[PDB]
């Protein structure tokens, strides 16, 4: 289950504050999501049980061709990159939001975040 301890280096944050600008430049660092630096890269907030639950029809419906979609809402913050370059310093523009979120689940645990939707 690596593939699901990397989901949550890469997209979860339990108790964040601020979710503003240098909240993201701040994280995407942190966790190991700048060299080079990603794109865009979505953190969900929260318990984590209600992300598991998205692998279950508890909290999940199928959704596409491999993925699931959550039941629930879920706050969220989105970080996009901008500035021109794909190497550090990572400037980061911060979205905060509050909607369901779509994963790919293995063995009941959720190994990958789409992106899309936070597009």
């Amino acid at each position: 289950n690596s593939r699901y301890t990397h989901f949550l280096t890469q997209h979860y944050d339990a108790k964040p504050q601020g979710r503003d600008d240098r909240y993201c430049e701040s994280i995407m660092r942190r966790r190991g999501l700048t060299s080079p630096c990603k794109d865009i890269n979505t953190f969900i907030h929260g318990n984590k049980r209600s992300i598991e639950a998205i692998c279950e029809n508890k909290n999940g419906n199928p959704h596409r061709e491999n993925l699931r979609i959550s039941k629930s809402s879920f706050q969220v913050t989105t970080c996009k990159l901008h500035g021109g370059s794909p190497w550090p310093p990572c400037q980061y523009r911060a979205t905060a939001g509050f909607r369901n979120v779509v994963v790919a689940c293995e063995n009941g645990l959720p190994v990958h975040l789409d992106q899309s939707i936070f597009r």
